[PDB]
DNA sequence: CGGATCC
DNA sequence: CGGATCC
């Protein structure tokens, strides 16, 4: 898949927000724009985009294994590279150029934790992982961890759960 | 890419034979047949194949960073589906037809290492590999290992290894 | 079972 | 740093 600049992908996050689906045995459901967050480069605003970044927050756990391996956008060309329950990479044809569009799925209970993964950048995630690590902690795209138990925070938002685990906010654009 | 008879397979293997080769800075280099060993379904003689298994063997370690990431194979279609330094997985033309070439690359000291791994099938390794780890062992495509250290054998053929492992020797057609 | 490539 | 999907 070609380079894309911010504005292209945006443009394509807009064209899909409405047109997301999947088919769950024969029935095809609509995935709400609601649960479309935008996610990697695409949301630190960098000029020029390897691809489009999507996580999909999916209501229910038994839906995770029918919603990316069942996965519709209306009207769009596309083909799928690799995909699971997780992980999705698709080639989506855009004004006659193929770019990759990559679609995660966190559950609710996840979303801030997936929202903070997904966004990265890889750099500022090792650090502040390894922070972690050194007080026994483990920090993923599911959850805050301390000896493979999950540690529940009260938390639903992004900003709450990085002051929670005791880092500085900043807006994606300005993580590193 | 779709699914091949074991002859369909054989036939295409025997083409690429004299028909590999790497660009090393600028050259190109040929990669001799008896440096390319058929491995996986192929090597088992199973009557439907999934796709077409070759290991190279590379005779220098600096040549890995050049091999795989540059194959170039005359007179034959394909494309790139992900590569890198130890495996490459290729979508070729084949008569009317798409089929999936895996290519693997193996080091000289790691060949029959490589050849037992390779062969499969995924079953017989769990197995083999699950009564190693009792003993505090650690088998992989590059090496038996104890306590993170290479454990040097004696041994120069993948016979060889299988017997000097503790385990009965079969033909790839038998292993399971 | 264990590793490669990719996110 | 940590995990997904694939070999
Ligand atoms: N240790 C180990 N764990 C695995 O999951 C695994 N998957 C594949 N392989 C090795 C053995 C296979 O014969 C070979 C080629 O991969 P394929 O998926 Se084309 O398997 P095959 O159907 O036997 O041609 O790589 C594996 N080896
Ligand atoms: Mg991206
Ligand atoms: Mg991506
Ligand atoms: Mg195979
Ligand atoms: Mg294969």
């Amino acid at each position: 898949g070609g380079m894309l600049t911010l504005i292209q992908g945006k443009k394509i996050v807009n064209h899909l927000r409405s047109r997301l689906a999947f088919e769950y045995n024969g029935q095809l459901i609509k995935i709400l724009s609601k649960n479309i967050v935008a996610v990697g480069s695409l949301r630190r605003e960098e000029k020029m985009l390897n691809d489009v970044d999507l996580l999909i927050i999916v209501p229910e756990k038994k839906l995770l294994k029918h919603v990316l391996p069942n996965i519709r956008i209306k009207g769009l060309s596309f083909s799928v590279k690799v995909c699971g329950e997780r992980k999705c990479v698709l080639f989506i044809e855009w004004e006659k150029k193929t770019y990759q569009l990559d679609l995660f799925t966190a559950l609710a209970e996840e979303k801030p934790y997936a929202i903070f993964h997904f966004t990265g950048p890889v750099s500022y995630l090792i650090r502040i992982r390894a922070a972690l690590k050194k007080k026994n902690y483990k920090l993923n795209q599911y959850g805050l961890f301390k000896n493979q138990t999950l540690v529940p925070l009260k938390i639903t938002t992004e900003k709450e759960l990085i002051k929670e685990l005791g880092f500085t906010y900043r807006i994606p654009k300005k993580r590193l």
